RNA sequence: GCGCCGCUGGUGUAGUGGUAUCAUGCAAGAUUCCCAUUCUUGCGACCCGGGUUCGAUUCCCGGGCGGCG
RNA sequence: GCGCCGCUGGUGUAGUGGUAUCAUGCAAGAUUCCCAUUCUUGCGACCCGGGUUCGAUUCCCGGGCGGCG
């Protein structure tokens, strides 16, 4: 119901994005984006931080793309999306641990290689010329932020909650990409870490998003073979639908900003995982894509890091009450045990530390009446201390929970692609992007309506304003008809636009007009006061309802060349 | 004159940034930047766009860092950069070519391998998996620029001047890395490509620079030992010592951006080129470091790359007055000569092209004297027609000029520490960081004097209510002193501070106290007009100075606890 | 790459062939009520692999990382 | 990877063993004076490598890129 190919054409002909290196003959899955679509992205990213980062105050990190091959076998990436297999002499890649189980001798480590004589999708690359360190481009932005878990609990003075995010490139290299920027090899995410005491799974906030009306398709629907349903956030908590109302408040506020970006509401689901994890899902010409992941990481990398590294990984909670316990150990003397026995005296400790403190004390108690007792598979003196004593615990190391949204910034632009472009009634060569403001390219087009060169002053003023108020804009003075110029701003989503006509430059105070991309109706104000609203307008103060509510509305010119 | 060691404590210790990967024992020349590292880093790049891009209106775009062999051979990144060397079974790398001119046998393509029988910076990886597209990662961001040239162009509606610019990372494998940030192998990059007419050298807005008086490093002033100096800028391009107003322009607002952001305007000069090209160049503690390079690629990349896809990269300038040309040239039937001659014709034709007019109405004389003349090294009858005639050109060819300012944000970033860096007087363990405002980490730090309970509804609706201005703060209720606190928020470089005592709670309209960093100097203002003020002071609107000529400053609290 | 010495809580340090000192920091409770206050209590560390040894953080070797060329 | 047909100005197309049609777009000058107006003039293209041929954009082979599994 969109027409793609359409669209597809717009956006490649006004250079929203294009082929890499598209004039040496292109590279699949690989894009460059250009103007507006660069300024699409910054402002989608930069609407982004003020959602996320800025209201939950999350910690930003900037890690490196560049990462040790260590650091993902630990992860297991490295065997999960890599191996090596064997090519046919003139093409006809075959997998190898496939074909060595199929059984035969050939055709159609290295020891492997020799042992046949009878591919990674993950970026390779080497740290160090010379090559000693193998390594890799990062496949997800998430391990920078397990990697410095430690700096960031201990920034966040070693309380939980706390997330962290990162904002950045990831590489996946795709066997064969298809689906336009769906499905590419370098791509843009978004991911926030959000670390939980798993005892303390209640957001605060929540109530902010408990009257959102939403669309939810949980596991029972799809076994069931049922549809999504509509339901509002809050009760879907208290039905146990959504399990909690951390996982909640997170569904909420990533609604917010799905649909605060253009992506319209109806073609935009929440899927829950299957045999507690939501995917975003919006519906388009390529079906139902996913554009935000969830995970839960919980008992995952920050084990799997600690393991690995042997640096304890864990935030730390402070007991209300103080926990007393009694400790009946053995304290054996290292040295006596170990000169006087060889191998012995390691078995001897394997044993000493596995005794309940009955055998301890009968142990002792054989030990008072001097002076030495023996054990099972040697003879022990004093090389062997007992103790009991009173072990108060003042905190308990919490492992903490996490919970992994995941943002893939090139799908939700596709997707605001699609859910906004729109072909106008009668003049279907002229196309145009819904692209709610606060995210449009640009807010303005600064437009005079004649070549006439009594406008130009108004606009050079108009255009400096714009640039004073920090209000992206367009100038779009050539050699044709509004109506020509008014395509080619609306072909780009230009959310607004301002006419600069005769009655501007002939009229006592000086006013111009003021368009609206969507409905192409307009009002009238004060040149010097534009700036202010086309502002108001692109930080979402106000809307066009209210604009019209405020200003003259156009009933024609007054006046013409004179 | 910066204590370096204190300073990097502070950078380490508050995790502004830190080494890669440290957990797994790190890598050289990656680095991890923390919350207050990269909320720095992202506002010195938001402050670089307003500058930058949007003042000039610059076209930004943005590409992949995934790049394919033969776009950097062609940029002769690939010859430059690049080799091959032989290695000592027990360590000692040695340059091949270098080895074999030394001359010997052994020690101390695989053809040249075998060859011996008698290395790249750029890092390497493959794109698709099964590798038969060797590619790079991205050493610069500038290409991505180059091969979007003509799509850029016709974006700018084939009109010159204009620029493009990218905002990202770069990669670069460094032998050795030493000297922290500033000698790293991943980097992120701010270049602009700014294309102009070689005939239009003189910039418009150039009017708004020529006030600054700016340290300038001429090449004269190298050579003959002598130091740099300070000059009005109008006044070195008039003088010559800065060639045109265009580069006067762009080094004007590089001076303001660089001192916009912190870096001290006497430790910034401007460091000609020697046998046009300054470069942006600023005094540490390493000494002289280059923070801003400057290229002049002006026939070179778009030929290069021209050169290798066969497709033009040029503009296109319509002539005033159209030239009119009289044109005598051969018209050859290219079947009737290729048919009759076989290896000849080619020849036959590499000829009648290099010809006189002269020559040819001599040929055709001879010609319509029925019926065919005959040439150097060939019999030709009419096979060759002949033509003279009128030709008009409305537009010239034009091969655009570069300028390429290149910006290291790193050693920005790290420029701004040693020069913002600073002790207190007496408790030399308070060090705090200057950074300007607009810049700062956060803009605010949020704090109550005492952990009484009665203070905490009003930091709340405070930070609410900063959260709405849409201005980073961070709240500090930690169990300590007024005084732990204002170290650890002055640490950091928060810029201002927000003390909420027993006169906000207990005075008849609520009042906080506003801390300005620096001056360690308060004054007191109204809890609901606070965020505006605060937000002036980020927006680099209004002063400190303009602060304290407004409001009441702080002369000790009225009340206590009631 | 080569050479030069190092690597102990988050930061800086003591010391050791038998798991570790002091300070700071942070956390908690008191105290204080405008500039790292004071007291009590609590948390947290021997860079990694191999070797010799009964056992290595300690001795040796090799990596990694840092400083000085 | 395999298979299925393609690739001609920025976009879309005509056609061809001898360098190419029309439209749109953009540029310029007129015209118009609020929604791709009209007229004139101008700019801009055969995906890349190899083969056969005197010569390939055209035929064949192989890459690259796209569509359909
Ligand atoms: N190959 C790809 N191309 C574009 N976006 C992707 C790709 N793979 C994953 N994503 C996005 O990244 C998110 C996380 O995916 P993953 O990390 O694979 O679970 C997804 O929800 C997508 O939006
Ligand atoms: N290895 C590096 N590490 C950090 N910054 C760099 C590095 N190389 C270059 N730069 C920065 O990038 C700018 C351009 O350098 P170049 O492209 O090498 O001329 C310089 O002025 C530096 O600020």
């Amino acid at each position: 119901i969109v027409d793609r190919a359409k669209m597809g054409d717009t956006l490649k002909r006004r250079f929203f994005y294009d082929q890499a290196f598209a004039i040496y003959g292109g590279v699949s899955g690989l894009y460059d984006f250009g103007p507006v679509g660069c300024a699409l992205k910054n402002n989608i990213i930069q609407t982004w931080r003020q959602h996320f980062i800025q209201e939950e105050q999350i910690l930003e990190i900037d890690c490196t793309m560049l990462t040790p091959e260590p650091v993902l076998k630990t992860s297991g990436h490295v065997d999960k999306f890599a191996d090596f297999m064997v090519k046919d002499v003139k093409n006809g890649e075959r997998f190898r641990a496939d074909h060595l189980l199929k059984a035969h001798l050939q055709k159609l480590q290295q020891e492997l290689a020799d042992l046949f004589v009878n591919f990674n999708l993950m970026f390779k690359t080497f740290i160090g010329p010379g090559g000693n360190m193998p390594g890799y481009l990062r496949p997800e932005t998430a391990q920078g932020i397990f990697l410095n878990f430690k700096r960031l609990l201990e920034f966040n003075q070693g309380k939980l909650p706390f997330a962290a995010a990162q904002i950045g490139n990831s590489f996946r290299n795709e066997i064969s990409p298809r689906s336009g920027l769906i499905r590419v090899r370098e791509f843009t995410m978004a991911e926030i870490e959000h670390f939980v005491d798993p005892s303390e799974k209640d957001h605060p906030k929540f109530q902010n998003v408990a009257d959102l009306h939403l669309y939810l398709y949980s596991a029972k629907a799809q076994v069931s073979g049922q549809s999504a349903r509509k339901m509002r956030l809050g009760d879907a908590v208290e039905q146990g639908v959504i399990n909690n109302t951390v996982l909640g408040y997170f569904i909420g506020r990533i609604y917010l900003y799905l649909t605060k970006v253009g992506i319209s509401p109806d073609k935009l689901r929440f899927r829950q995982h299957m045999e507690d994890c939501w995917d975003a899902e919006s519906k388009t010409s390529y079906g139902w894509i996913e554009i935000v992941g969830c995970a839960d990481r919980s008992c995952y990398d920050l084990s799997c890091h600690a393991r690995a590294t042997k640096v304890p990984l864990v935030a730390e909670k402070p007991l209300k009450e103080p926990k007393t316990v009694n400790v009946v150990q053995f304290e054996p003397s290292k040295g006596a045990i170990g000169k006087a026995y060889k191998k012995d005296a390691k078995l001897v400790m394997e044993y000493l530390a596995i005794c309940d403190e009955c055998y301890i004390t009968e142990m002792e108690m054989l030990l008072n009446e001097k002076g030495e007792f023996t054990i099972e598979t040697q003879l022990t003196k004093d090389m062997i201390n007992v103790k009991r004593f009173q072990k108060t615990l003042y905190v308990e190391e919490v492992v903490p929970n996490v919970i992994e949204p995941s943002f893939g910034l090139g799908r939700i632009m596709y997707t605001v692609f699609e859910h906004t472009f729109h072909v106008r009634e009668g003049d279907e060569q002229r196309t145009f992007f819904s692209f709610p403001a606060v995210v449009a390219p640009f807010k303005c087009s600064v437009l005079p309506l004649s070549q006439n060169q009594e406008f130009m002053p108004f606009v050079k003023e108009l255009s400096e304003a714009l640039t004073r108020h920090g209000v992206s804009h367009k100038v779009d003075d050539s050699s044709g008809s509004i109506g020509r110029r008014y395509a080619r701003t609306d072909e780009i989503g230009v959310a607004f636009g301002v006419t600069i006509d005769f009655d501007t430059v002939n009229k006592t105070p000086h006013t111009a007009t003021l368009r609206d991309r969507d409905s192409m109706r307009q009002i009238r104000a004060e040149i010097s006061e534009l700036p202010s609203i086309v502002q108001d307008l692109a930080n979402g103060n106000i809307t066009w309802a209210d604009v019209e509510a405020r200003y003259p509305l156009f009933e024609g010119q007054e006046t013409g060349k004179k």
